[PDB]
């Protein structure tokens, strides 16, 4: 009737409920499966993780797991189950199963030419998203598009909330290339000049980034290290401004600023030729170089580009905002507790 399952030589062992396992790919560290759900008559994706020997996976495994269980938003990846084994002594791995998505829009983008109909719809869920998490005082912190996930009707799921932090304005000022966690081509001039990622305007310049790349399918800013980013970003946004520089207080990012030779805007209408001019309107105000002058998730649903969804009763808002590996281990087992035959 059963046994433990193997996929790819590695124990896969979802049973009973979950049957006729097929491969995907890996996790963040962790294979990837989807799988048949016995209860709810549906596949599934299932996530094998193993985290427990090491502090930081333990941290993004916990983080990870107490934001999705805390959230219930459409166009956020739910839960739907946690397969562990009864007693911290023998839990060695953790199984998450989530709604089977069968893409997401980096493997789209790279595959698909996009109408502007499925561009306007898909950067609508994406923010309608991400208000509900800065409305709960989290920053994601590592958007882009493989972490947008989409099933076989253009349902848009926003996942991967392992570099997630709740926001904190007040501590985010650090020096001049202070090193980062999140996915280079989407990071905020900042976070290589003054930022530790830590307000909400770092999410909106990661959406601006992932609009550009749905208008022309390739990423507008494809740094190749560190600092290549900060200078892919000013090749098109120009030299900032007097005012702008008055802002970075630090001498290191400030003078390195003033170093470089003068660039001009490139015109997004040049960019894009054949992106909608209310778009771009809208692009413009999210890859703003000044994170305080940068638009706000509210503000960007209600521009005019997105006037076919927006809906601010049908765009909800959180109910309730918000160590040593051997207590994170305790702390998973309690978190994920719910999930177990009772």
């Amino acid at each position: 009737g059963a046994g433990p399952e193997m996929v790819r030589g590695q124990v896969f062992d979802v049973g009973p409920r979950y049957t006729n396992l097929s491969y995907i790919g890996e996790g963040a560290y962790g294979m990837v499966c989807s799988a048949y759900d016995n209860v709810n008559k549906v596949r599934v994706a299932i996530k094998k993780i193993s985290p427990f020997e090491h502090q930081t996976y333990c941290q993004r495994t916990l983080r990870e797991i107490k934001i999705l269980l805390r959230f219930r938003h459409e166009n956020i990846i739910g839960i739907n189950d946690i397969i562990r084994a009864p007693t911290i002594e023998q839990m060695k791995d953790v199984y998450i199963v989530q709604d089977l998505m069968e893409t997401d829009l980096y493997k789209l983008l790279k595959t698909q030419h996009l109408s502007n109909d499925h561009i306007c719809y898909f950067l609508y869920q994406i923010l309608r998203g991400l208000k509900y998490i800065h409305s709960a005082n989290v920053l994601h912190r590592d958007l882009k598009p493989s972490n947008l996930l989409l099933n076989t009707t253009c349902d848009l799921k926003i996942c991967d909330f392992g570099l997630a932090r709740v926001a904190d304005p007040d501590h985010d000022h650090t020096g001049f290339l202070t090193e980062y966690v999140a996915t280079r081509w989407y990071r905020a001039p900042e976070i290589m000049l003054n930022s530790k990622g830590y307000t909400k305007s770092i999410d909106i310049w990661s959406v601006g980034c992932i609009l550009a790349e749905m208008l022309s399918n390739r990423p507008i800013f494809p740094g190749k290290h560190y600092l290549d980013q900060l200078n892919h970003i000013l090749g098109i946004l120009g030299s900032p401004s007097q005012e702008d520089l008055n802002c970075i207080i630090n001498l290191k990012a400030r003078n390195y600023l003033l170093s470089l030779p003068h660039k001009n805007k490139v015109p997004w209408n040049r960019l894009f030729p054949n992106a909608d001019s209310k778009a771009l309107d809208l692009l413009d105000k999210m890859l703003t170089f000044n994170p305080h002058k940068r638009i706000e998730v509210e503000q960007a649903l209600a521009h005019p580009y997105l006037e076919q969804y927006y809906d601010p009763s049908d765009e909800p808002i959180a109910e309730a905002p918000f160590l040593p590996k051997e207590k994170l281990k305790e702390l998973i087992f309690e978190e994920t507790a719910r999930f177990q035959p009772g």
